[PDB]
């Protein structure tokens, strides 16, 4: 249905592992959006193709306020184009580089917004499995918006995923705890200088808190960062946690 001709391309917003995402404007409507321009080569040469058709069919039917909407797609001779919602306030990754760390109030609200989005996702049996600051964006109101559902650093992946074992929706609960720690501390709990140092830290669940981390934050992260998935809470408990209710908005 769509074609490059129907849009006016703007500045590059960011370069990713398969191509770049540009600011764009559909000519007739004047609708501002994000144009993820990915190379057919870089994608197909790494056997990724199947995940992009997934991202297409998942992100398009996925309608929620905290989920980057996908309006459509197309593919010319050399490249592949996904027409996406534009997050005026950019990535959470960039915000965290600017601020270094986020306060208890900004963290709680992001976990809440992630939790509500993931709660909606776990209904259609949609598990993200790849939540990380780079895939978390910010709408006009500074509200969190998740991108890239088609699915590499180990940081946010739980033991089950890395060890090649059976995984559930509980994978995203763990990622929420790696994020909650990261947003408050400024680095993820298992951050190491090698894949193998990280693989060991995640496997043995070896992480520490700086002095400033609140007891309620120490609690939630510790509840979420459990090796056995069953022992992790579920989203309705995260949303009802005393640290989240006290500090969220
Ligand atoms: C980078 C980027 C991406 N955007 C998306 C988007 C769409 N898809 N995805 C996922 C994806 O591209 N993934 C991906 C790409 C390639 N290969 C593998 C992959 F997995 C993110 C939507 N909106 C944006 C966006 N908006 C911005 C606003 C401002 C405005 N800014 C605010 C702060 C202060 C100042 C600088 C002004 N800056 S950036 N930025």
């Amino acid at each position: 249905q769509w074609a490059l001709e129907d849009f006016e391309i703007g500045r590059p917003l960011g370069k990713g592992k398969f191509g770049n995402v540009y600011l764009a404007r559909e000519k007739q409507s004047k609708f501002i959006l994000a144009l993820k321009v990915l190379f057919k080569a870089q994608l197909e040469k790494a056997g990724v193709e199947h995940q992009l058709r997934r991202e297409v069919e998942i992100q398009s039917h996925l309608r929620h306020p905290n989920i980057l909407r996908l309006y459509g797609y197309f593919h010319d001779a050399t490249r592949v184009y996904l027409i996406l919602e534009y997050a005026p306030l950019g990535t959470v990754y960039r915000e965290l580089q600017k601020l270094s760390k986020f306060d208890e109030q900004r963290t709680a609200t992001y976990i809440t917004e992630l939790a509500n989005a993931l709660s909606y996702c776990h209904s259609k049996r949609v598990i993200h499995r790849d939540i990380k600051p780079e895939n978390l964006l910010l709408g006009s109101a500074g509200e969190l918006k998740i991108a890239d559902f088609g699915w590499g650093t180990l940081d946010y992946l739980p033991p089950e995923m890395i060890e090649g074992r059976m995984h559930d929706e509980k994978v995203d609960l763990w990622s929420l705890g790696v994020l909650c720690y990261e947003f408050l501390v400024g680095k993820p709990p298992f951050e190491a200088n090698t894949y193998q140092e990280t693989y060991k830290r995640i496997s043995r669940v070896e992480f520490t808190f700086p002095d400033f981390v609140t007891e309620g934050a120490r609690d939630l992260i510790s509840r979420l960062l459990k090796h056995n998935p069953s022992q992790r809470p579920m989203l309705r408990e995260v949303l009802e946690h005393p640290w989240i209710t006290a500090n969220s908005s």
